Parts: structure tokens; sequence; C-alpha cells
């Protein structure tokens, strides 16, 4: 029993975190096999409209100081891939896990290993919001921290941290260096666009709550998908699709509550609020747990 | 910016997790140097009033199967220490970190590495509640999962998981095998006692919110410690002491808001509610972040 924001164990990623320094800029890099990946912003200096192709042509291998704990790694090649740099080093990381570089969808979750000066500091769960930002926790020095999921000892890296936007939310790239969302690694007035609530995730979390014994929000009503989606639009929730209904199939069967029956509960919660009650220790409707997250953590017993 | 429930990186603990099997019971153990620590419940069978001294006298070393990944560890000694067992093995764990066994106080937080069959599954933050339970997330097979904090590469182990109580909350021991709270490792009608809210933690989290730009709950008023404590009693909050005020000193100085000024905000929130607003993404007053947790995660800039 219980339900927590639960990250994947971070050990496989900790053994890949290094420090990259170019001039007076220090940030984090990811060392896999004989390559270190880091944000190309490490080659910036005193910001408005940098030409990174020029900045990189002017660098030499010896300009990049890479430190893995107390060992310096000799850089033997450098190249740019979109908004990341690839620093080839003379030593393969003996701790490299099985890994993949995946790009995630908005509404999916991942674990973040926040690092500073190449040293891991903390681990937490994040979701990619519909507007392609993440609500992270990052301070100065966090550039190059990574996001990931783990499946049967394979690490799927999905996020490298770059910047903080004016509202305090965060933006970054996949490990191919392509930004999530309409953001750029330079100084502009860019801001997060309007966001929405991830409906399928809210429904998954109501299922988690039922599995854990919170039932007060259930009711005898069932709604249609079309009628529910009319309510979702009013409250800035994303539309629910039949694929979403299908994905919720296992949790629906385990609790015996049809997906469209739970939707009638969600409509009532949106229209009435909670009237002073809580669900899984929260007084708001939580949207940062996917159906997979609920299945991973919650009992399987039907 | 940002504020998340952030665990310590779990790698140093993952390398210590093993599987202990005695008969048809399997659970987790912690392998440090040449000793494996696990709940003594592993020697139970088909529960009401076990005499563990008798159960252990009837065991031999060969009855305990210890597996570290795909390597079996040969047990060469066994002994009981309160509610844990100490299984001496013929091999020191080459991955043992610097460590200490500490016992924590109610109101303090730690990270939990949830494990199953000796394999780590997830990591999350927990607080020891005033009634000595934890609100964890654990399924069958989780016995022997551990709680810990990390400080300059030293792991302070503070919790080993034993059981789930009827309300779904959890109880366990320190690594000396002494239970937190009035609980026992046998079948009884034991239940969690009445709980309270951890006032100093709520104040720390309001400071986190100020540091992160949420200011709507601030006001021009200051209260006395005695008058605040009258309000705390009414709302089932713990009393605030001068030591608590002192501990909040650094956060008070960083934000420029005196502790007793913030207390006037907390009184108003308790008496009026939030009127539809949120603080750090929550619609309730959060009490599972200590002042140390806030300092660890939040900007230091005054
Ligand atoms: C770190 O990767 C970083 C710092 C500041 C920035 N501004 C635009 C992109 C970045 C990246
Ligand atoms: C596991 O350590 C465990 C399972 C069930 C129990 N009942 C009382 C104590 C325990 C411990």
């Amino acid at each position: 029993s219980g339900f927590r924001k639960m990250a994947f164990p971070s050990g496989k990623v900790e053994g890949c975190m290094v420090q990259v320094t170019c001039g007076t800029t220090t940030l984090n890099g990811l060392w896999l096999d004989d390559v270190v990946y880091c944000p190309r912003h490490v080659i910036c200096t005193s910001m408005l409209n940098p030409n990174y192709e020029d900045l990189l042509i002017r660098k030499s291998n010896h300009n990049f100081l890479v430190q893995a704990g107390n060992v310096q790694l000799r850089v033997i090649g450098h190249s740019m891939q979109n908004c990341v740099l690839k620093l080839k080093v003379d030593t393969a990381n003996p701790k490299t896990p099985k890994y993949k570089f995946v790009r995630i969808q908005p509404g999916q979750t991942f674990s973040v290993l926040a690092c500073y000066n190449g040293s891991p500091s903390g681990v937490y769960q994040c979701a990619m919001r519909p507007n392609f930002t993440i609500k992270g926790s990052f301070l100065n020095g966090s550039c190059g921290s990574v996001g990931f999921n783990i499946d049967y000892d394979c690490v799927s890296f999905c996020y490298m941290h770059h910047m903080e936007l004016p509202t305090g939310v965060h933006a970054g790239t996949d490990l191919e260096g392509n930004f999530y969302g309409p953001f750029v690694d330079r100084q502009t007035a860019q801001a997060a666009g309007t966001d929405t609530t991830i409906t399928v995730n809210v429904l998954a979390w109501l299922y988690a709550a039922v599995i854990n014994g919170d039932r007060w929000f259930l009711n005898r009503f069932t709604t249609t998908l079309n009628d529910f989606n009319l309510v979702a639009m009013k409250y800035n929730y994303e539309p629910l699709t039949q694929d979403h209904v299908d994905i919720l199939g296992p949790l629906s069967a385990q609790t015996g509550i049809a997906v469209l029956d739970m939707c009638a509960s969600l409509k009532e919660l949106l229209q009435n609020g909670m009237n002073g009650r809580t669900i899984l220790g929260s007084a708001l409707l939580e949207d940062e747990f996917t159906p997979f997250d609920v299945v991973r953590q919650c009992s399987g017993v039907t």
C-alpha cells in the first residue's frame, strides 16, 4: 500500500556523470563508452546571438577539461550534434550501462538525476508537460543533468537539462541535442506557452487511489466519451481518446470500474471540487503519474 | 528554481542489496563488509506468537540462502540483534560505502530504496511521522528495504522496513533492530496512534515557497510564540519551540522574514484555508520537508 512519487534507482546513471569545464564555465556531462555528451552552451562566454559553429571551430581538444571523480579524461575529438557537444575521450567508461537514447512524448514521466560539478545531488520524478517544459528543481550549475527511465537494466536516456525559463520551469533537449518544444539555447524573451492538464494521467491516479482504498469520489454514473470531452475542454484538460481508454484497460479490469465510469467521477470533481477531502494525500487532481507508473507501483491484485 | 520531493542518489545503497531466503520466505537484506542484515521475520512460518529465540536455535547456516545478483554468498554465522538478523558471510562486499547506523527522530526525512527479491525497484523520500510510522509505498516482498541519508559520501542508514499497519502506513526498525514506535514483529491488532502535523517543517516549506516566488500568503503581522502555540494546539500541530525558531534562522535571514512573522501567515492559513490558491504546487500545507531539506534544495541567495 501507499503511493509516492517514485524515481528509478539512480546508480547506473551516477557512474556516468562527469564534469566538463571550458574556460570559466563548468557543467555536467554524460560519459558513455568513449564519448562525453554535454550542452554546447559550455563554449559560450560573455550570450545574445552566439554562432556555435564559429565558437567550436575556435576550440581545441585541450580547451576541454573533463573530470570523472578525481581522474582527468583526455579529450581526443570534439564535434557538435544539434545543441549538444560530443567529446571523444581516450578511455571508455567501464561503468557504461546498457542504454538507449529515446525521445519522450508530452505526458510521459522520467527520473531526473540533478548534478553539480559532475557530482550527483538528488533524484526525483518529472513529467514532460504538454507545453514541452518540465517542472524541475535545478540551481546554477545543473546544466547537463539528465533524465531517464530504466527497463530491465537498460537505461533509456530522454532528457538533458539546459535552461530555466522566466516562470521557473525548465527546458532541455533529447540526447541527440534536439530541444523539446519551441526553445533555443541562446538569450531571447522565450517563455513557456499555455499548458493543459494530462487527463489520462489524472484517470490513472484515480485508479491508484481506488486500488489504495480511497473511494469517496466514485459514483453510480457513466458518461460518454463525447460528453466527457466537452467537460475536459471547459477545464483545460486534454481530450481523452479511445487509445487512452484502451491503455487504462488493465487498471479498469483490476478495480472493476469501467473507464467511462471513472470519467463521470472526474467530471464531478472538476465541477464540484473535493469539498475538503483528499485523494492519495493530495487536495488537487494529480496529473504526473502515467498508467505505467500506477501499474509499476500499485498492487496487481484484482 | 523549483521544489520537488528529492531523494539522495541511491547507487551507494543499491550495491548493498541482496536476497535472503529461508524456506519459502524471501526478502531483502543489506550486505555491508562481511555481514548481511535482514528482518528476523525471515525465519517465521505458518505467525501469532513466535518465539524467535527458539526459531533461531533450530536454524543452521545452510538454511539461509543469500544471493547477491547471480552470486550465492556462503553463510558462516548467524545471530539475532533485537528484530534483525546478522548473517555473517565468507565474502566482504567490495562495494561497501562509508556508513553509519543512526536512529532518526520523528519529523526527520530520509530516502527509501524500495526493493523486491534483492533487486532495487524505486527511490522516494519519506518522513518519520510523530506517531513513528512512515507513509511509504511498499508491496509484498518489500521487507528489508532500507531508508538512509547521505552526507559527504557517508551513508547514514536509519530504517529497515518490516510491516504494513491496517491504515496502510508502515513500521520498521533502526539497523540495530529496534522498532520505531510501539510496534512488534508479530501478529496483533496493533495500529498507528493519533498523528500530528510537523510545524517546523511546514514553516520551512513556506520559506521554500518564498524563495521560489510564492508570496501571496505573507502578511504585515507578527505573532508571539505563546499565541502561535495556542493556534497550533487547536489544529493538531506540534508546538513550536525556541530551538525550532533558531533552526529556521538561516532561512529567515535569507528571505528577511522573521520566524514569528511567518507564523502569523501560518495562523491565517490554518484559520482561513487557501481560498483556491496553491503553494509550491500544493493545495495543502506540506510537512515532510525539514529545514535542512529546504536549504539543500533551494537557492542560497539572500
Ligand atoms: C547550461 O546548459 C545552459 C545555461 C544557460 C543557457 N542559456 C541558454 C541555454 C543555456 C544552457
Ligand atoms: C517482513 O520483514 C515482515 C513481514 C510480515 C511481518 N509481520 C510482522 C513483522 C513482519 C515483517
